């Protein structure tokens, strides 16, 4: 470690969910991705330690859809443990999709959400190179989204960012991120975005020719920035809102949270940090002042991690709590949180981009964590102090560039991955920014290969490793988002099974079996001889 602050104190400590009690990720916490950085780091190659590095992705990759459209923000189907699941024999994803006609970067305010489906139970041997993924189409219909917006005058209607969850029936509740825009042919605004947190239900109709899905006819508004816990469009016309997560909390059977991302609700250019902000400990020689921070321009990131509660058992209508984490005058964007359970712990991972780091502070993009007892604690970021858990290869000595201009002494990894999702077993999914140099670079569009993160190494359970054994020097499949869970359902009845029930159950069973599945009608003594069968396993 290069000399520069301690790191902030934490106790991990747990709170109700209720509480007003926000963790914060300091300034003397961030400071530590500085100090874990190699000064002697020679231009273009990696200036962070390789345990929290992701393995280089090589420029040469497969595009997941034949190109047909740009892929970037990928999620499986979860239940409350986000176990991962495939739906009579298909494992099945969403991705925010755009037009590939498009310039990658016009992709966000003509963003889609679309699905692609492969056949479960296939050995990575067998799978093709590309992932052995089948683009299905957009989710929704034509217009659907927009009916939730009262002003109708938008010159851009989106698709984002959320989650999926299955029922055994394989009925899907889409959580997701649903936006508005209003903006002049120059690219400025005429008046703030809406980005609303909202719900679809639609279901699985899957039969040996694919995937298909139906219903996704209506929205349910759910929520929208308060301006009390969460900054709003007054208070800042470039807040953000978006993202969310849903799961039951072990610590709290019966009831549902969701996680997301917001900004904390100050007034944009009155925002201001105070001293748990910066989080120094007493007498540091390198502890920053109130006023210097104040002063520098850092009060304009004001990231935070946010809380709701459902207030029903059908996820229709939920509550604000108050944020869980904020990251103020540290950064802007404590983007796509996910609670993930392990070991007894609460663990909040979340991504961040290196550009939106406050003054004085840096890292590099990808993934930041933290852990505590409970979803609501006094979280400790992971490694160090830092935060850090996976960041993409990156000189921290030399400027970071952006994924359309990358820098001539940068590593060419630095943009390599994004919206990264941690999935069971600690294997992390994203997708391709940029991978190249300054004047020989290429987007992707299309998931990365997925790695393997190890959490809570050495019985520390603030430390975390990336496992270099995994598949090729640290890479798995392109594109290998794994279900861990099989349904198998009608429609009407289902069974969630385990990867060997799964196997026995497609092999004992015959075209009755597929039938069942189809939604045909069969007799009733064959229906339960099939119904019979599953209940064993499920």
């Amino acid at each position: 470690l290069q000399d520069g602050p301690e790191p902030s104190i934490h106790t991990q400590q747990a709170y109700a969910p209720e509480d007003d009690f926000t963790a914060k990720w300091t300034r003397a916490d961030a400071r530590q991705l500085q100090r874990m950085s190699d000064p002697t780091a020679p231009s273009r190659e990696n200036s962070m330690p390789a345990s929290v590095t992701m393995p280089t992705v090589p420029q040469d990759f497969p595009d997941m859809s034949n190109e047909q459209v740009w892929v970037w923000d990928t999620w499986p189907l979860t239940d409350e443990d986000a176990n991962q699941y495939s739906v009579n024999g298909w494992e099945i994803i969403f991705s925010l999709v755009a037009d590939r006609n498009l310039g990658f970067d016009d992709r966000h305010v003509f963003a889609k959400i679309g699905y692609f489906y492969r056949p479960a139970g296939v050995p990575a041997a067998e799978r093709p190179e590309n992932g052995g993924w089948t683009y299905g189409g957009l989710v929704f219909k034509e217009g659907v989204t927009g009916q939730i917006f009262e002003d109708q005058s938008f010159s851009h209607q989106t698709q984002w960012t959320g989650s999926a969850r299955v029922s055994k029936n394989g009925e899907i509740k889409l959580f997701f991120t649903d936006v508005a825009f209003y903006r002049n042919s120059d690219g400025t605004n005429i008046k703030p975005y809406d980005p609303r947190i909202a719900l679809s239900v639609g279901k699985v109709k899957a039969n040996k020719k694919g995937v298909t899905l139906t219903g996704f006819n209506k929205v349910t508004d759910l929520l929208q920035a308060d301006g009390t816990y969460y900054q709003t469009g007054a208070q800042n016309e470039f807040f953000n809102f978006r993202d969310p997560f849903t799961f039951e909390d072990p610590a709290h059977p019966g009831e549902t949270f969701m996680v997301f991302e917001g900004n904390s609700a100050m007034q944009r250019e009155t925002a201001t940090c105070n001293e748990a902000d910066l989080g120094y400990r007493q007498g540091d020689p390198y502890a920053e002042t109130v006023d210097d921070v104040n002063a520098s321009g850092a009060t304009y990131q004001i990231g935070n991690v946010g809380l709701a509660k459902a207030k029903n058992k059908q996820l229709t209508e939920w509550e604000f709590l108050p944020p869980i984490l904020s990251a103020n005058c540290v950064t802007d964007q404590t983007e796509r949180p996910q609670i993930y359970f392990k070991d007894g712990k609460s663990y909040l991972f979340t991504i961040s981009h290196r550009g939106t780091f406050a003054a004085g502070l840096d890292g590099p993009e990808g993934v930041y964590g933290f852990v505590g007892d409970g979803i609501r604690s006094d979280y400790q970021p992971l490694n160090g102090g830092s935060g850090l858990a996976l960041g993409n290869p990156t000189n921290l000595n030399f400027l970071g560039g952006q994924p359309f201009a990358p820098d001539v002494n940068q590593h060419p990894g630095h943009f390599q991955a994004y919206s990264h999702y941690v999935m069971p077993g600690g294997l992390v999914q994203s997708f391709i920014d940029t991978i190249g140099t300054h004047d020989d670079f290429v987007r992707g569009g299309t998931l990365a290969p997925t790695v393997k993160m190890d959490i809570g190494v050495g019985g520390d359970s603030t430390k975390t490793a990336v496992d270099y054994s995994y598949g090729s020097e640290g890479l798995g499949g392109w594109a290998d988002i794994p279900a861990n869970k099989h349904l198998f359902t009608n429609g009407k009845f289902g069974v969630a099974v385990s990867d060997e029930a799964a196997q026995k159950i497609r092999k004992i069973l015959g075209s009755k079996f597929d039938d069942y599945l189809d939604g045909k009608p069969v007799s009733a003594t064959v229906r339960a001889l099939i119904e019979k069968l599953l209940a064993q396993y499920g």
